[PDB]
RNA sequence: GCCCGGAUGGUGGAAUCGGUAGACACAAGGGAUCCCUCGGCGCGCGCUGUGCGGGUUCAAGUCCCGCUCCGGGUACCA
């Protein structure tokens, strides 16, 4: 032990020791309690940055303190391969996706490798090899087979001239990222599985999973957005078909003014034929976009259809319109305005001028006032023939029923969720294992022919994908026939719904799982991820591991018991456009800034002078060029600083805006805590510790480490609290450096609390702590020492601190022996004469006394 | 727009079930890696102070009603 604390020369002898030695390297011991401590999959981007550092920091404190306390712990990593980065990148680097991808992986590897996390690297995973993504090609045409699956039409973003499909982070500020060009809806056919089919078991469940936080329950429960309601048909005048409304206000149903239909609606085609204003409108819809937000901000927009629909309770023939938020891929392309009673049919109709006609009363009974706003509380009907004077629930059953009876109504449970749409029409992902015949028929590739192998070694111009570009890959035979593939590819989400299973086996050869080591892992004992994948990725992934169950491979009922949903780590991003329109972004270290009085960014250049355009905070990625590497601050401090200092930063669950001020207390409190042990490990072997003989200051000391480890391991463990549970350990070592140690009962106690420090960090700074552990001569690798338990009988307290207030101002602080009732506290308080000072003059009406804690005196 | 979160000294944050505001740290200033000062306004004291406005309570950073700004997601970024 060098008294001078170098990282550098410590790391990564402590590395080579867990790979010789392969620590982390797990099997399913049954003789063993298992955890497993999950964190979610790196997309290979390039380099780490800050945000995976937190999240996998966090992971791998939780994988080493449950070793710790003699559990079986898997903590798996791989590589969630597949994408669209890779394609553009490629490009731009004259290469193709495949090689770029494994670069990056054996880069990134690297960079974890050299942060001390203590993956089970025997069971790592790249989910863009056909070992992998055979098995969700196999497994997606046993749903299709189990009748969860079906094509159909879907709006995607179009750049008309490049005839190629544009992702929405492609689309920017109007027209595309490349040229330009203004982006286009346009209808493709496309692949989906009914999610919607467990939509209520995805919605039920969440009452079961009382480890979740309730940010996402709650996210995920608005997100399905389950509703029961009528489904309404009417006819219309000179139209040979029906259109059909749904609506969760049937009580409103007598107040509906007008109905409208989307731009791609039949009707509105037929219509826009001798109509030049609608067919102009119709023409304009197709540059809405697809994306929830700019579908609800755009101004409202409409044109009358002419026709006109007959209300089938009055007889009176209502306006059918032609509108811009009605879409015919979500529902049935119409819906019908109520808008004395719905906010956004309110205003509608006060653009177009529309009849507003109210049939719910106030709460008081009277006619509502519509002169600003719609009235969207529920409430009696008026104005609405034989059903005034019904409540909501009445009317709600009597519009139903006498529509049942006509007819053209019936309820209907009905969602928010939409199924999943999987099909891509990209290169870089699993090809999607289906196949049309000579005949005209579809079919899922016959399993002799799995997997559908995506070519590796190809061409890129950008424009084309090249399995669609060469003809010659889509031939092949079945039936006897000739017969063509599918070239579109999944979703890369479907490569990250069932990793989780397949870390419990992933050489397994003869199928998706060996259900003996799934079952034995299963389920994730804890799953730590971003605040980002809230809906999309968990939603799917508590979907996916349902239809392994229904498959029979899984006994669970939810994937993961815990979910730990840590906070984004955020930078500042830049941009400046570039010759072509192309968004240059150019990192925070690279952005000269000047600054307001306030702190928020004023101006921006580059240094090769640019004005950028700056966007604010935003989470670190590649795709904004705002994350900062970790590489860099690893070589100058150690693994061991970073690891310590992102999670004393603030709590794993808030979102934290990066900064690099604070380092330096992180790697200074290591020195100090080297130095401590460098300093006592030099004097020898300790003294038994005589519990029973301590000095009253020995008792303190031993009594704030004792507590140290309950409150630590509390944070750690229940809380989640990692910045407190650091900072406890912080206090401790600064009574620690104060104790003088010196007789043989102060080196023995210095050495009980050393051994618990030093385990207690070493969740944390591993490397460190298992170095120190030698010195101090401690049993084995700390790697499997046993967590530090608090003795109650050290932590016993002879007083406690009361706090005395007068009409709620503190005015003293007293120590008070612990057993002391209100009588005992109130005369000590009097003879402070703080407390005297504000008690003379007035009478005390009345005293709370909150026990051991507090005592407020109420004073006129 | 809609759904979910957030705001505390120059800075990151602490206060775990409504009960001491600023633990532990960074920066800064002064002194010899160690000390010491460190919310604001005016001394071994008083007032005030948790984004803004009201409210409940003996007591509010915490709870109630109404807002601003910031971030996450919004179904083809992952
Ligand atoms: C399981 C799948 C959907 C995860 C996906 N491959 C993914 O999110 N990959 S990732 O972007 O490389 O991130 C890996 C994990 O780190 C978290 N994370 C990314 N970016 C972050 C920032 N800027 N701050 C905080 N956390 C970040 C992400 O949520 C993943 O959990
Ligand atoms: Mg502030
Ligand atoms: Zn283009």
């Amino acid at each position: 032990m060098q008294e001078q604390y170098r990282p550098e020369e410590i790391e990564s002898k402590v590395q080579l020791h867990w790979d010789e030695k392969r620590t982390f390297e797990v099997t399913e011991d049954e003789s063993k309690e298992k955890y497993y401590c999950l964190s979610m999959l790196p997309y290979p981007s390039g380099r780490l940055h800050m945000g995976h550092v937190r999240n996998y920091t966090i992971g791998d404190v939780i994988a080493r303190y449950q070793r710790m306390l003699g559990k079986n712990v898997l903590q798996p990593i791989g590589w969630d391969a597949f994408g669209l980065p890779a394609e553009g990148a490629a490009v731009k680097n004259n290469t193709a996706p495949a090689p770029w991808t494994y670069d990056n992986i054996a880069y990134m590897k690297n960079q974890l490798k050299m942060l001390g996390f203590g993956y089970d690297w025997s069971r790592e995973l790249a989910t863009c090899t056909p070992e992998y993504y055979r098995w969700e090609q196999k497994f997606f045409t046993e749903l299709y087979k189990k009748g969860l699956v079906y094509k159909k039409t879907s709006a995607v973003n179009w750049c008309p001239n490049d005839q190629t499909v544009l992702a929405n982070e492609q689309v920017i500020d109007g027209c595309c990222w490349r040229c330009d060009t203004k982006v286009e809806r346009k209808e493709i056919p496309q692949w989906f599985i009914k999610i919607t089919a467990y939509a209520d078991e995805l919605l039920n469940d969440l009452d079961k999973l009382d480890h979740w936080p309730d940010t996402v329950k709650t996210m995920q429960r608005n997100w399905i957005g389950r509703s029961e309601g009528v489904e309404i048909t009417f006819n219309v005048n000179d139209y040979d078909n029906t259109l059909t409304v749904y609506t969760t206000r049937p009580d409103t149903f007598m107040g509906c003014t007008y109905l409208a239909v989307a731009a791609g609606h039949p009707l509105a085609q037929k219509a826009a034929e001798n109509n030049p204003e609608l067919a102009a409108f119709i023409d304009e819809c197709r540059n809405t976009k697809v994306a929830e937000a700019e579908m609800a901000t755009m101004e409202k927009k409409g044109v009358d259809t002419g026709f006109k629909a007959v209300h089938p309770l009055t007889g009176e023939e209502i306006p059918v319109w032609a509108a811009n938020f009605v879409l015919m891929e979500y529902g049935t392309g119409a819906v019908m305005a109520v808008p004395g009673h719905d906010q956004r049919d309110y205003e509608f109709a006060s653009k177009y001028g529309l009849n507003i006609k109210p049939v719910i009363l106030a709460a008081d009974g009277s006619e509502p006032d519509l002169s600003q706003q719609a009235l969207t509380e529920k409430g009696v009907l008026f104005n609405s023939g034989e059903f005034n004077g019904l409540d909501h629930e009445a009317a709600f059953n009597a519009i139903a029923d006498k529509l049942t009876a006509m007819g053209v109504g019936e309820r209907k449970v009905n969602y928010r969720l939409r199924d999943w749409g999987v099909s891509r029409q990209r290169y870089w992902g699993a090809p999607i294992p289906m196949v049309t015949l000579e005949d005209g028929t579809v079919m899922p590739t016959p399993d002799d022919q799995l997997p559908v192998i995506l070519p590796e070694d190809v061409v890129m111009d950008g424009i084309t994908s090249p399995i669609k570009a060469d003809p010659e890959w889509a031939k092949t035979t079945v039936n006897g026939m000739p017969a063509l593939r599918e070239t579109d590819t999944f979703d890369t989400f479907m490569e990250s719904s069932w990793y989780y299973a397949r870390y419990t086996c992933p050489q397994y050869k003869e199928g998706m799982l060996d259900s003996e080591a799934a079952n034995y892992w299963l389920p994730v004992d804890i799953y730590i991820g971003g605040i980002e994948h809230a809906i999309m990725h968990l939603l799917y992934f508590r979907f996916f591991h349902k239809l392994m169950r229904d498959a029979g491979m899984v006994n669970s009922d939810e994937p993961a018991k815990q979910l730990l949903c840590q906070g984004m780590v955020l930078a500042d991003a830049f941009y400046y456009v570039g010759e072509n329109g192309e968004r240059n972004w150019v990192s925070p270290v690279d952005a000269i800034v000047e600054r307001d009085e306030k702190g928020r960014i004023v101006k921006a250049k580059d240094a090769a002078g640019h004005e950028l355009v700056y966007t604010g905070m935003s989470k670190m990625s590649k795709s904004k060029n705002n994350g900062i590497d970790p590489q860099v601050m690893v070589e100058r401090y150690g693994a061991d600083t970073v690891r310590l200092f992102m999670m004393f930063a603030s709590p794993a669950d808030m979102t934290l805006e990066w900064q690099e001020s604070g380092v330096e207390g992180a790697n200074r409190f290591l020195k100090r805590v080297w130095k401590l042990v460098y300093e006592h490990t030099a004097k020898g072997d300790v003294a038994a510790l005589n519990v029973d003989a301590l000095t009253e200051n020995q008792k303190a000391l031993r009594r704030d480490v004792h507590k140290t480890i309950a409150k630590v391991t509390d944070d750690i463990g229940r809380r989640q609290t990692f910045n407190t549970a650091i900072a406890a350990i912080m206090e401790l070592m600064n009574k620690l450096a104060k104790a003088p140690t010196d007789g043989e009962q102060d080196r023995a106690l210095m050495q009980e609390a050393l051994l618990a420090v030093v385990r207690m960090l070493n969740p944390f700074t591993p490397h460190i702590c298992f170095t120190l552990w030698q010195e101090l001569k401690g049993e084995g690798d700390i790697d499997n020492a046993p967590w530090p338990v608090a003795d109650e009988k050290a932590m016993v307290e002879d007083s406690t601190l009361v706090v005395v207030q007068v009409n709620g101002k503190v005015r003293a602080k007293i120590t008070v022996p612990v057993d002391a009732t209100e009588e005992q506290v109130r005369e000590r308080a009097g003879q402070e004469h703080l407390v005297a000072k504000y008690l003379d003059g007035v009478t005390v009406r009345k005293v709370i006394y909150v026990p051991g804690k507090l005592l407020n005196l109420v004073v006129g």
